[PDB]
């Protein structure tokens, strides 16, 4: 997260880190056996990291749980990160309280305008490389899709939204990938792509979750 703030310990408490002998991507716990990450962090042999503030430090609220199947969205293309969504399942149930906590999904999806929370320990410097061992927060609104189409001619979806701010300096970056998108209590977003981290004219795009809510559902009723 570039141009962001410290969010404070377990403030976040659907947000996960995917690990694989490192921090790799994010992610939101929906129920107490379920993650949602980008398909663009998927891999092999994932540890699933929830209750975490430092991810370099034990700090004792830590629930660690490896993944025992990731479900890449059928329809996923890699070349354009059209429907860039996948499923985890954890081995075991993660332990539901005040700091670890599941993020509803939404049943409408939101307006350009919207407010809304985005939150990761990728890069912090839109040039140059500073990783944080702490979560970081950034408030951002939605963009209208006019505006997003102009900002990525040709390459915005359906599937897809833009937030952030047209004159830079605040955005997610490297590292902050498959990590949540909130605007009033629900997950509408998952952290896809962009060029580059805060440039002018060139927000971050996001995965629209509202278009997934079927296939999520049915995928959990089934796996
Ligand atoms: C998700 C993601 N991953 C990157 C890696 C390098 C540069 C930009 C990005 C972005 C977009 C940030 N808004
Ligand atoms: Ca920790």
């Amino acid at each position: 997260i570039v141009g962001g703030y410290t969010c404070g310990a377990n403030t976040v408490p659907y947000q996960v880190s995917l690990n694989s002998g490192y921090h790799f991507c994010g992610g939101s716990l929906i129920n107490s056996q379920w993650v949602v990450s980008a398909a663009h962090c998927y891999k092999s042999g994932i540890q699933v990291r929830l209750g975490e503030d430092n991810i370099n430090v034990v700090e004792g609220n830590e629930q660690f749980i490896s993944a025992s199947k990731s479900i890449v969205h059928p329809s996923y293309n890699s070349n354009t990160l059209n429907n860039d969504i996948m499923l985890i399942k954890l081995k075991s149930a993660a332990s539901l309280n005040s700091r670890v906590a599941s993020i509803s999904l939404p049943t409408s999806c939101a307006s350009a305008g919207t407010q809304c929370l985005i939150s990761g320990w990728g890069n912090t410097k839109s040039s140059g490389t500073s990783y944080p061992d702490v979560l970081k927060c950034l408030k951002a609104p939605i963009l209208s899709d006019s505006s997003c189409k102009s900002a990525y001619p040709g390459q915005i979806t359906s599937n897809m939204f833009c937030a952030g701010y047209l004159e830079g300096g605040k955005d997610s970056c490297q590292g902050d990938s498959g990590g949540p998108v909130v605007c009033s209590g629900k997950l509408q977003g998952i952290v896809s792509w962009g060029s580059g981290c805060a440039q002018k004219n060139k927000p971050g795009v996001y995965t629209k979750v509202c278009n997934y809510v079927s296939w999520i559902k049915q995928t959990i009723a089934s796996n």
